[PDB]
């Protein structure tokens, strides 16, 4: 039977799921690692102990122990990103599409959802990957890990609470993949990583990483990079953050056995609901536990490993939205509200800035707001709110990603970078919005191709050109096929540094991407914040 | 005779002058001051001692000592500049251009020269008052003053030499107007000072300091203003100059005494030969000798002056050019020349930058190099030229004077401003240079009207639009004639910032000239400097 599967832990049992008028096969909440239950809360994962029998993996896995947002109660736009599935510690499984009949080697794309590290799921509507597996004939796996506290309190120098266990969760899943692919009809040699947002940095954090470097081919980066601000911290700040954490549940703190013995006897509801009190800085776009730079999974600080050229080197495909912003300007900013044009004042503008660059002394702040401020009409507020958003992308999205991508590209073996920058014909979000952070993902997964979801024809080519670029890229390192009456979508060159629009317009090639405005936010402003 | 008028001084007997084919009178060369030679060099001037009999102001009188620009040998675009006229200790004399028949009462314009207060005559070509005189029909003067060390030399709490006796030589001129124009047809109430760079800063320096304040009525300002950067320094810098002037000299430096008793012994070309060697920086747009901060001439500082409405309350005239920097940038910065496009490359851009900002700090550097430099196309040479132009003109001259128009408008009785941007069809230097700081004053003084000059048609007419303009200001406080069918120039006002461009395209109307670059410059960078 083509739903039975014997892997190196045992045999799985699948179910056939139906797909645009057509059926491929489908193995959901396959487990990688043991359930990190009790005593095992915060520590590193451990694989997964070999069963006997068949598993049934005919339903979605519960979804790992997050924040739920419930800003906008039954608003689809809000609720799409939330867990539809029970959560649960127990969470660690990954799910794979697998078309019919069963290949016998081919290309296997892994999907790391983002969250901002507090959240995700692997189960959701919109990371479906059966209308890619199907559409691009690939063996789609989807992975989760733990997220929040529960995957990444770090209390260094510490076993029980080492920091960055959700990465290992993410890397064990592609241990997993490496290990047992074949079986699935999945080529090993041929494995493609791809995120968004904090998968995205994830992504690029599985390059850095040595211990991860083997097991994947390629890579590619959505609105994500591992040196975004938001995507790591010192380990002197992991560890203040843990015990303020601590504090705020009257855990005992006269030691890292004592604390974590505290946060363990916690049910998991506890910790999220003082999860954002953590905080250092009144901001925005931060999130609470990340990635900690412990030494270990990072031989040293990001920057020095991206100058060394210290980091794996292959083919890699990545770019941003035109509006990576607006989604938190909507939750954290004054001034910014889901069902207004959300023009913003002098007052709620200085208000903003300072929230987007929480580390910023005054003078940063004049610097800040002299770089994105229209002085010929400086009280326009459409302009003041779309400097905010600028803001926000540029600084915690756009320019880190540029930062990332000059830097992979004088060592790698080849980049192809994109802007995306369509507007959904259905989005249920506000036009000043835009282009949100996330929206790329439903046509990577080839949403636009369902009728019913009420998506244009010239969105479902897109989509289509879309999936079509990320499984030709991930089967042989370029997302052109060779033959093509299409245009080239040109390699990104450290000399020439040009990428390509993502949208339903014939392609328009450019070059350095905000080259101008990243100047500012890579090179100067740091520079400024350090003089001072 | 029409060409003898008694003045409170004593007679004087002037000359008929031909002008666009009619004539008027002209008295040349009439002293207000006691010949500042001797044991009088670098002290205030003292009023000429009455004389009997007629005095000859038939011709021109000789220059004050001063550099002459020997850059480019017989180049009139160089010369036209320099002194035709010997030059003398002997210096102070004013002249005056009056209609025929002599008028009763009429408008009085004073006209104060530039020259970066290290040179200057009354007696250019270019500044021959009689079109001017004879079309708007206005008594028109031009004053002289000492420049260079003799006339800015300050060992402040001396009064051998005390500092700012130019600007006093430029006071006593107007007192003596104050006192006899009306044996000239002049009226004495209705004054108008005038200057184009050193020239407009002094106006501007007239208004503030209380003791010339009362001597006239109106002002205006062409491409300076007295807070601008090269037009005043500190006492202890004046202090520091004098003294290193005296160094180069090996002079005794045990006293103020006795360095300016060797001082004064000197040829005045031993103190010219080595007026540039004081500068304390690699510099362009500096001078040397410049009017000091005393607490005399200036009872606080400038700043604080324009903050506290401490200034004459009357109406402006104000403008610039579009290209200000470009004559110091052919002069001092690698890179320029006068018969090349001058295309800089990125490493004359670099030194073009610190030549410019000579206080500014490595990180000063680079917030400059920010603003200033096209990201998408930063190796342009064309671009780098025509940014280190922006550069030198934003920071020397229109953001200055910006600042002083935003602070003066505030306590003022009404402010027009304008934006000089013609080239002229007859421009002997080269085309890189643009709307050239210095080539307004042509059309000011009617030169476009004398046919054998070479001027379009287009250009006599904007010639006679500003001479009325400028007049007609002078007149009543207003450019504008109140009937005219030609659009009005409008006010300056703190809240619609509205300018006018001057040149042969009929008259558009703009407002805030360089916001943007001009909060740069007064507001962030110096905060920048400051907190470094
Ligand atoms: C593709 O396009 C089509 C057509 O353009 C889209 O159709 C939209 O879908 C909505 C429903 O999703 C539909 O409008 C409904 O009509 C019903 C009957 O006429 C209404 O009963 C219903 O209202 C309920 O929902 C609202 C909350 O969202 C409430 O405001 C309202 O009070 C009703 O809520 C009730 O719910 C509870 C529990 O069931 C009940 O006990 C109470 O009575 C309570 O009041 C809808 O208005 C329209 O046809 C379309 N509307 C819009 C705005 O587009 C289709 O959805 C598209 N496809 C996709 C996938 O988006
Ligand atoms: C208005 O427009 C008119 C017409 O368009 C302008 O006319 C220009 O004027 C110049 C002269 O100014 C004139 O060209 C001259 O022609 C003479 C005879 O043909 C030449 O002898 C003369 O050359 C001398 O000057 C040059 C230096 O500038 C030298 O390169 C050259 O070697 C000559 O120099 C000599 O000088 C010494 C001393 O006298 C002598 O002993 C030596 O022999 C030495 O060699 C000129 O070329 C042209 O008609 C026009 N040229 C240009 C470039 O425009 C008129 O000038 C305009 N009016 C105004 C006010 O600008
Ligand atoms: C496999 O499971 C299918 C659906 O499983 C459902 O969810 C799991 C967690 C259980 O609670 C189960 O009882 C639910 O039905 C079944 O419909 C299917 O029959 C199962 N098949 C086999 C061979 O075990
Ligand atoms: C007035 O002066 C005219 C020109 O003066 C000339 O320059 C002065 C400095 C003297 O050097 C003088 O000799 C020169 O001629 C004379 O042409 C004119 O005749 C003089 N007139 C009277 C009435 O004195
Ligand atoms: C409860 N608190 C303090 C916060 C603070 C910041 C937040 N930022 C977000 C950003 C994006 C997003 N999406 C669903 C895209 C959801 C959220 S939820 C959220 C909740
Ligand atoms: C001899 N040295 C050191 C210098 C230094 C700077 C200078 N800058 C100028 C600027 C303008 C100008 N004009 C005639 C407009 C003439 C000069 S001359 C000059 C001479
Ligand atoms: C990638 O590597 C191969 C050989 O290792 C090389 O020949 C090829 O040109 C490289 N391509 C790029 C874009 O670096
Ligand atoms: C100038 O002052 C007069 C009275 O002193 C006043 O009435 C007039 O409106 C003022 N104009 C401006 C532009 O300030």
């Amino acid at each position: 039977s083509e739903l039975l599967v014997n892997t190196k832990s045992g045999k799985v049992m699948g179910t056939r799921v139906p797909v645009l008028s057509s059926h491929i096969s489908a193995f959901l909440g396959i487990p990688f690692a043991e359930p990190p239950v009790g005593n095992m809360r915060f520590r590193r994962p451990e694989p997964k102990k070999p069963w006997s029998g068949v598993w049934n993996a005919s339903t979605y896995p519960n979804n790992c122990q997050q924040y739920v947002d419930e800003q906008f109660p039954g608003f689809s736009g809000s609720e799409m990103w939330n867990p539809n599935r029970e959560m649960s510690e127990d969470c660690l499984y990954l799910n794979i599409w697998v078309p019919s009949p069963r290949p016998k080697s081919t290309t296997v794309m892994v999907w790391i959802y983002g969250g901002g590290f507090y959240s995700g799921s692997s189960t959701l509507d919109v990371y479906n990957g059966k209308y890619l597996a199907y559409t691009e004939e690939v063996v789609l796996v989807s992975l989760s890990y733990r997220v929040g506290a529960f995957g990444f309190l770090a209390l260094h120098g510490s076993q029980e609470a080492p920091g960055n266990v959700g990465l290992l969760d993410q890397r064990m899943a592609l241990q997993w993949v490496h290990d047992n692919i074949q079986f699935f009809g999945g080529d090993p040699k041929t494995v493609t990583i791809f995120g968004e947002s904090a998968g995205g940095a994830s992504v690029g954090m599985h390059i850095l990483s040595p211990g991860s470097r083997d097991l994947f081919r390629r890579a590619i980066l959505q609105s994500g990079s591992p040196n975004c601000p938001w995507a790591s911290v010192s380990v002197a700040e992991g560890r203040r953050r843990a015990v303020e954490l601590g504090r705020n549940l009257n855990c005992n703190l006269n030691s890292d056995e004592e604390l974590i013995h505290c946060l363990r006897e916690k049910k998991p509801q506890e910790l999220i609901d003082v999860e954002w009190n953590v905080l250092p800085f009144d901001s925005i776009f931060r999130f609470s536990f990340v990635p900690v730079i412990d030494g270990e999974f990072f031989p040293t600080s990001l920057e020095s490993m991206l100058n060394s050229g210290n980091f794996k080197k292959t083919q890699i495909l990545l770019g941003v939205n035109k509006d990576e912003g607006s989604f938190f300007l909507l939750y954290g900013a004054p001034g910014f509200s889901k069902d207004s044009e959300s023009k913003i004042s002098r007052e709620d503008f200085m208000s903003g800035v300072k929230l987007s660059v929480p580390h910023a002394n005054d003078l940063g702040l004049d610097a800040v707001t002299l770089q994105y401020t229209d002085w010929m009409d400086d009280n326009n507020g459409i302009k003041n709110r779309d400097g905010l958003d600028d803001i926000v992308g540029d600084h915690n999205v756009i320019c880190p990603l540029m930062h990332f991508v000059n830097k992979y590209t004088k060592f790698g073996n080849g980049t192809y970078l994109y802007f995306f920058n369509h507007r959904a014909s259905n989005l249920v979000w506000p036009e000043w919005m835009g282009v949100i952070h996330g929206y790329e993902i439903e046509f990577v997964f080839g949403l636009p191709l369902v009728k019913e979801l009420n998506y244009t024809a010239e969105e479902e080519a897109l989509s289509r050109r879309i999936m079509h670029y990320w499984a030709t890229f991930a089967k042989t390192g370029n997302p052109n096929e060779p033959h093509s009456q299409e245009s080239k979508w040109p390699l990104f060159t450290t000399k020439e540094q040009k990428f390509i629009d993502l949208n339903t317009e014939p392609m328009k090639v450019h070059q350095r991407l905000r080259v101008q405005m990243c100047v500012f936010w890579n090179q100067f402003l740091p520079k400024l914040l350090n003089a001072t």
